[PDB]
C-alpha cells in the first residue's frame, strides 16, 4: 500500500470534558457556552444514539456533543435527563451560534424527530471544505481529519457503536463522542482562516 494509506496517528481531545446528565445543570452549562460566545461563533457537534432500533427508526438521541473552543467540549446526556434542557435547546435554535459537522442536516432531522428541536444554522463541513479547499470532493469527518490534521478518528467499532443511553458513560465513550466534536471545532476553524 501507499504511503497515503499508511495508518495515522489517533485524533484524540486533550482539553476539559464536561459531563452533564442533569437537566437544569445542561441548561445553566448552555448560558455559560452562550456568555463565552460572540455572535458568529462556530461550535463543533455530533450527537450519539444507542444501537437497538425503535419502531422502525433509529434509537433515540442520547447524547449530544458541543465543542465551544480548541481546550472545551461539552457532553449533554440526556437519554439520562428528565426532560430535555431548555437552554440547550435554545441554544441549538438559536441562529447566533453556527454548529459545524459532517452529515449534520442529517442530525438536523431526528433532532426534529426525536426531540422536536430545531436546530439552527448549521454547516455541513463537506461544503465548507470543497469552498475554502478549491475542490469538489466527497468528503467524511475522517478524511478531513486525516487531510488536514495528519490524524485519524478513533475506530474502534464496539466503542463508536456501544449503548450510547447506558448510563453513566464510559471514559472510552467520553473521549471518542467529545473528540468527534472537537474534530468539527478544528476542521470548520483551520478552513475558516484560509484565503
Ligand atoms: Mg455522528
Ligand atoms: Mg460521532
Amino acid at each position: 500500500h501507499s504511503v497515503f494509506e499508511d495508518d495515522l496517528p489517533f485524533l484524540e481531545f486533550t482539553g476539559s470534558i464536561v459531563y452533564s446528565y442533569d437537566a437544569s445543570d445542561c441548561s445553566f452549562l448552555s448560558e455559560d457556552i452562550s456568555m463565552s460566545l460572540s455572535d458568529g461563533d462556530v461550535v463543533g457537534f455530533d450527537m450519539e444514539w444507542p444501537p437497538l432500533y425503535n419502531r422502525g427508526k433509529l434509537g433515540k438521541v442520547a447524547l449530544i456533543q458541543l465543542c465551544v473552543s480548541e481546550s472545551k467540549c461539552y457532553l449533554f446526556h440526556v437519554s439520562s435527563m428528565s426532560v430535555f434542557p431548555q437552554g440547550l435547546k435554545m441554544l441549538l435554535e438559536n441562529k447566533a451560534v453556527k454548529k459545524a459537522g459532517v452529515g449534520i442536516e442529517g442530525d438536523q432531522w431526528k433532532l426534529l424527530r426525536d426531540f422536536d428541536i430545531k436546530l439552527k444554522n448549521f454547516v455541513e463541513l463537506t461544503d465548507v471544505a470543497n469552498k475554502k479547499l478549491k475542490c469538489t470532493e466527497t468528503w467524511s469527518l475522517n478524511s478531513l481529519v486525516k487531510h488536514l490534521l495528519g490524524k485519524q478518528l478513533l475506530k474502534d467499532k464496539s466503542i463508536r457503536c456501544s449503548n450510547w443511553s447506558k448510563f453513566p458513560l464510559t471514559e472510552d465513550q467520553k473521549l471518542y463522542a467529545a473528540t468527534d466534536a472537537y474534530a468539527g471545532f478544528i476542521i470548520y476553524r483551520n478552513l475558516e482562516i484560509l484565503d
